């Protein structure tokens, strides 16, 4: 479904935020 | 349902963000 | 309902993000 | 409605994240 | 509608997060 | 639609968070 | 659909936050 697939895109984008926060943690290291 | 399952995927992704922020906290503690 | 329950799972995860941000604050103190 | 109430729970959780971020700013101020 | 108004509350809560993040930025300049 | 427009407001608020995070980046670079 | 496209904007806005957070990470490296 198009609504389901759009929500799936939101989920993938949140994963990008998680990765970026891991990069922040790395910078502090 | 596919909408419900996609919403759960959002929830799972959000937990990944929480864990990453905990890594930020740890990085600041070390 | 399954949608409502999934939305509640999202609220719970957002609380986990809040708690993690509190740990960042504590780490800075 | 249960969907509306669940969305309100999401709004309240986001407010907790906002408050935590204010705690971070406070921590940086001392 | 109750669902639309709940979504609007989520938007308002996200703005609260943006403001808290601006406070973080202010704290770091100071 | 009323629900669609509320979702657009959520998107706009998320963009505000993105800008606040860029402000954090600016403060650290300063 | 208008709701689906609205959700897609939300996805794009979340990506902007991710990029902004990477700017924070880069700022910490500098």
């Amino acid at each position: 479904g198009e609504i389901a697939q759009a929500l799936k895109e939101i989920a993938k984008a949140l994963k990008e935020i998680a990765w970026a926060c891991k990069e922040i943690a790395q910078a502090l290291k």
